[PDB]
């Protein structure tokens, strides 16, 4: 009866018992054969091999946390962008070319299979790349870790360069099915929504409601080499399958299928404000999660544990839920709904945990983009929640009262409840009230939510706030993504770095060394030459390999300014032409990240730099003296394949525009020059490697500050610098377009008398820097020495840290860099 | 290539080797441990464990057909009652004892697990299981066959009486999945509904329709080990739905997500009249499969012996399709839309294929129920198939005039378009012309099908009457079912008789043996126990295994005498309780049928069984020599436990409305004597068995049409019955309803006024019977004796044999029972 056990299933480290695993998949488990399997036939048979090796480890490290009990630390997120899996089971297992052998003793390429691997599309950006890294390196650091979001069928839209444009081609990631992740059917919860609150002796009901069924996926999440593996919990909507007619509801109309796409589609599309489905999916994700999270603290282990009648005393103790971002907010008002409501706990006892259990991670810069909601709309899905929210309300205000008798612009300052033209909630300050602890993303930033934008807050609850800089992932951004470069480090310093980061700073006393700087610039050549080659079978273009290669790759959007880039890229264009000798270095530009639908200036601006294009790559005046590659489709697959030919990482973004920035980091470590403005993190990132080592241009947060207070006006830069009127000029008079010249007509206006973001004032200082950037290219390896004292410089741009600082001072549990036996 | 083999996993016949992977696809394939882990768990552990044993051979057996290349047969059918797949995958490939051991030291009993799996809803009744016996023998008979059917998300209902009245309910069978289907989206293929037909060049094309997909789902089918296992491809209608932006479409307004639903649910529900829904499944099966066929004709070699056309010529060699009833029919149009329209055939080429390659076997002996649909509804879906409709029934009925040359009433009656208030088309005279053979499905039903119901039509072409009486399998239905009957029959005769169903008849000369008289009756006294608790467990009430064992378990129909039964059972209750002391032989009747929504007088006799039984089944007057069971929710499970169970078989239909059985040849065949009618099935299972070992009673056909001529009037029998007068006043003041007297008053009032299937007529006779019946089974010895002599001459009934017939006389592939060696 206890002989079923996690014994014998495989062989690890054999190249041949994990090929006996090759097969037994693809006949037991896909039912094909060698003479009909297909490529994706054996990456989703190669998918699950690596798969059963991991899922070992799963069952005993889940076991040890029922025996040890530790804190579970639940990430709340509804956005998790991992990417493809396959290659990082491999590392942070080890049977990387263990798995290569078998795959070419068998006669495949383990390379070209990898690439049959979709993005597990669960993101867009930052946030969910964010928390797709502190993913790994809570799993790494021996931490009881969940992260819980929701599966979308279809994630965010695939892009596509058609005539220029960006068409949003949707991406059906999971048509052929998912290796990774588990149905789990029997641990399906139901959402409530919309019904109608009805109070009684001890307290109040919201019946009446509609139900949407909340059903669990799990992918696991590998720790790095210590065999502990975690769960993401990733929620799906099923319309409750009772139907046909059962309630005899349809009877007088079927129509209430209705129900069944709008309720059903919470899960299948991700967003790229005023919306029922942004609010459903936002309160989707934290009923069922909330739901869980109490069953593992009664059930496993306090299903019979009491002593306070299984209460929530030891709650806080044992269950910790980081709310990133505002998304997650109703975390707090439906955690108070269960405890109050369901079980039967005082206001004032059950809110002592809601704080104590939560904790919130902030990341903007603006008051203005910061998650409000109509009480309209909460009122009417959400009765009893826009009602406990109310509650709350008053209750932190008289406590604020008290600490400020008389001030009454205060209780308006500080109020849950917005007023006036459409009475709204402001929901970070909603957080704020029951997270015992916020955190900026950035210094700077935790700064400036102390001294402007909860400046009330931090008056009052002065010690809430935090600073945790948010980093990126060894394993990711530099062992998958630049492994020559991994090579050339290794044997230097000692593998622990890996695991244990600022010792990256050893081969600083390797610099001078004119072996380095030969050695390097081959990863930076041969890297150039690899990715110089993917350019042009997928898709194509015509390179240099050697040139200088600048990329920026953001989102395209006004205030990260790939519009200063175009302009600077046709003064390259223009002077190199004007005296057609006039030698300069040539660089290969790459610019690239999606849009958002219904944005026409991020749609016009992916247009400019696809109207370049031809007249540049095809004026053969210029020869391959100047190239502007646009990335289609930039996502996490490029992420760790362009970062790799950086000589560039062009971040030029108007000061105090970014929260912080992540894809930076990860950037300053593959051997990359970050020029840009300074704001974010393209800060820290200098205070460590050193102004002299980065090119921060332009203008700063204070005198941007400055500039509209006493008139901002681009034209005056027009009347005086003279390519800068050029390129307007020719900007406006069709000269990249003949057949429409008019066509970027609509960004000269925008760029001229509306420009929000100073491009024009940050031009020449960009362009008498981008010189300082060109003319040291072509100084070919005092260039290649400062590309290792930013390496050097490394692990506070690790996440690895800020898991340990987050796991340290906001949630209490101490780190690991222990390895779990077995697997 | 080479190194991805087969050559094994299988370990085969080892317990350590597969205790082994019950604990892989509990912890690896699965996902659980002893600690989570639940009985669904260990089930779908022990099921997948057993289905690598099977899709080995699957793989083996399909590659066969693939060098071989056999004709190949395919069978559509709109039901495949699959029913409850693990024993008899194990018995059919022997692991019945090794996995028994194999679980045994782990701690689970092996019977309990099985009784977790969920009859698949893929069916309904006898259509759909001569089907699945049709599968067993194909698959034993080593037939390159295939089983094309509608993969019902739902099915029909689950029996579910509440209080005494039929409720209906769901069956989601599916819920945490089907281990044993194996989903292949990759051959999704699209079926085209509506448009129009625009006419151009050599041909027609059908323009402007609307897709829905029709996704495949494969199951295994094993042969009784012969290590073949054949396929059961089931289409899974998945609506096209890229419904988010494309075409233009949504936005604009999305009133058109019905094409999720109307595509959608073409799947989701089974039936039990003039519905789009039900031709709508009709088509896309049709359209889904002879796609697949032809996709499987080109492929798998032919397209080489091109020598001419990948010729269709050789279509009827490589090709043989069965339509089960007028249902497939669409499928002489469909293969004839795409030979014609597409290929570009001949017309004539397309028809001489057209009627060589498919084949009709009908199930009906009432002419109203033979199939029509009205050309409204065929000009709307189907355009074009109208339109071959209408070229066929034209040819055709040029055929028919020079044949008998001047019969313009022949021309009206030979037609396939028919009309009077609504035009219909008539599907069964369509499979006639388009078919090369059309069989009865029993002897005498295949006489009165050129005597009577398509008389003409047979004197015009003789040559493709044929007939085939139904068969059971041996293997569900005698091994798995009854092992128990099994073991001792074997022990005599030997074991081929599984495989060749004639050695019973082996057993005639063991009658005056009396040690295997006195084991027969053993055997069935444990399997009347093992029943009987069945009852108090699942359900209740009280049992006593002891008595005469006396089920009618046929569907709740007026034309099949549940209420004949009825009265019988009151007619006993009464002689018991005027007269306590009398010596009778008790009994237990056990009444069980899905009764069909919307049918109300099958409603309301089920409400008399369960009305019946309270008041008897509560009498401490009678005790137990009397006890009546509504037997909930019949399917292929119960059944596998009911004619195991039982003594004897109740077959009271009214002569002149079966046309063959399959439900008696498995009581008879478990040795059950049959009290009935003489009547389409009850007639060959009497020509074997001898009169003298069945039942015979009352009216025969020409007794019904010599009432059907004098006129009925039950009154008459009223009048000249003591004994029914008697309970018509019993059911009449309402004893079996105190509370609602009047309720079973229009059962009264239907039985007298117009019973258009002569319960009364019957009455007499069918009673002077039951006691018959009464006085051999009070002699044990010569019941068995006559018991003996049942079992051995029912071998006849063995689907092995009913295929060896089509497969010989129709398909022309010939029956083959040897091995193959599939590692």
């Amino acid at each position: 009866r206890k002989q079923i056990s996690v014994r014998g299933l495989a062989g690890v480290e054999n190249v041949t018992e994990l090929k006996k695993n090759f097969n037994r998949h693809l006949h037991f488990t896909l039912v094909k054969d060698r003479n009909v399997a297909t490529p994706r036939d054996y990456y989703f048979a190669l998918a699950h091999t690596v798969r059963d090796h991991l899922v070992g480890r799963w069952i005993r490290t889940q076991q040890h946390y029922y025996e040890k009990d530790p804190k579970r630390i639940y990430y709340l997120s509804l956005e998790f962008y991992m990417g493809r899996t396959l290659q990082n089971t491999m590392v942070n297992l080890a049977l990387e070319n263990a798995c290569d052998e078998a795959t070419y003793q068998l006669g495949l390429d383990m390379e070209e299979l990898e690439e049959i691997e979709e993005d597990a599309g669960l993101g867009n950006g930052g946030l969910g790349r964010l928390a797709a890294c502190f993913l790994d390196s809570m799993a790494t650091l021996g931490l009881a870790a969940y992260g819980y979001g929701i599966r979308y069928e279809f994630g965010i839209f695939n892009q596509k360069i058609c005539g220029g444009w960006q068409m949003e081609e949707a991406d059906d990631w999971l048509r052929y099915g998912n290796p990774w992740e588990k149905a789990r059917p029997e641990f399906t919860l139901p959402v409530h929504f919309y019904g109608r609150v009805e109070h009684t002796s001890q307290g109040a009901k919201w019946v009446d409601t509609q139900v949407v069924l909340a059903m669990p996926y799990d992918t696991p999440v590998p720790g790095y080499r210590n065999n502990v593996v975690n769960t993401m919990r990733l929620w799906s909507a099923k319309a409750p399958n009772d139907f046909n007619l059962k309630d005899f509801n349809v009877g007088g109309y079927i129509q209430a299928v209705l129900d069944r796409n709008l309720a059903e589609n919470i899960s299948r599309v991700l967003y790229p404000e005023g919306k029922e489905l942004r609010l459903k999916q936002e309160y989707f994700v934290v009923a069922a999660t909330l739901q869980d999270i109490i069953r593992r603290f009664k059930s496993s282990k306090f299903g019979c544990r009491d002593p306070v009648r299984t209460n929530f005393d030891a709650f806080p103790d044992k269950v910790a839920i980081q709310l990133n971002d505002t998304h997650p907010s109703l975390a707090i008002p439906e955690l108070m709904r269960v405890l109050v409501d369901l079980e039967r706990l005082d206001w004032d006892k059950a809110w002592e945990v809601t704080v104590k259990t939560c904790a919130y991670t902030n990341h903007t810069v603006i008051p203005e983009a910061l998650e409000r909601w109509p009480v309209h709309l909460l009122e009417t899905l959400l009765p009893r929640h826009l009602q406990i929210i109310y509650e709350i309300n008053q209750r932190f205000l008289n406590r604020v009262a008290a600490a400020f008798p008389g001030d009454v612009d205060r209780l308006r300052r500080m109020s849950l409840v917005e007023e006036g033209a459409v009475k709204r909630i402001n929901m970070a300050h909603l957080c704020i009230a029951g997270s015992h602890a916020v955190n900026g993303v950035a210094r700077i930033h935790s700064e400036i939510l102390k001294k402007t934008i909860f400046k009330d807050f931090y008056e009052l609850e002065p010690h809430k706030f935090q600073n945790k800089t948010n980093g990126i992932t060894p394993r990711r951004w530099l062992v998958l993504c630049n492994p020559g470069l991994a090579e050339i480090i290794a044997e230097r310093i000692g593998e622990e770095y890996i695991s244990d980061l600022d010792q990256l700073r050893k081969l600083l006393s390797y610099v001078d060394d004119e072996a380095f700087i030969r050695d390097v610039a081959k990863v930076k050549q041969e890297n150039k030459l690899k990715f110089a080659a993917y350019l042009e079978r997928e898709y194509k273009v015509h390179i240099n390999p050697n040139s200088l290669f600048d990329v920026q790759v953001k989102r395209i959007h006004e205030y990260k300014r790939q519009l200063l880039n175009c302009l600077h890229v046709i003064t390259l264009y223009n002077r190199i032409k004007k005296e057609p000798n006039k030698f300069v270095v040539p660089r290969t530009v790459m610019i690239g990240g999606k849009a958002a639908p219904g944005y026409h200036m991020a749609k016009m601006i992916i247009k400019l730099i696809t109207a370049i294009g031809d007249v540049v790559n095809h004026d053969p005046v210029v020869g391959d003296r100047l190239r502007v590659i646009f990335l289609e489709n930039y996502r996490v697959s490029l992420a760790e394949k362009v970062i790799p030919a950086a000589d560039l990482s062009e971040q030029i973004s108007t000061a105090g525009t970014e929260a912080s920035g992540t894809g930076n980091m990860k950037f300053m470590l593959n051997g990359a020059l970050t020029i840009g403005t300074m704001d974010g993190a393209n800060v820290e990132m200098a205070e460590e490697a050193g102004e002299e080592n980065f090119f921060i241009f332009g203008m700063r947060v204070e005198d941007v500050d400055r500039l509209d207070q006493r008139g901002y006006n681009a034209q005056e830069y027009y009347d005086r610098i003279p390519e800068l009127r050029q390129i307007i000029e020719q900007l406006s008079s069709g000269f990249f377009s003949p057949k429409q010249p008019d066509l970027f007509k609509d960004i000269v206006n925008m760029l001229m008398h509306h420009d929000r973001f100073k491009v024009f004032a940050d031009y020449e200082e960009y362009v008498k820097c981008q010189e300082r950037v060109s003319a040291l290219y072509k100084n070919p390896r005092e260039w290649t020495r400062m590309v290792i004292r930013n390496i050097a410089t490394s692990g506070k741009f690790s996440s690895d840290r800020t898991i340990a600082q987050y796991a340290r001072e906001i949630w209490g549990v101490e780190p690991s860099r222990q390895r779990l036996p077995a697997p």
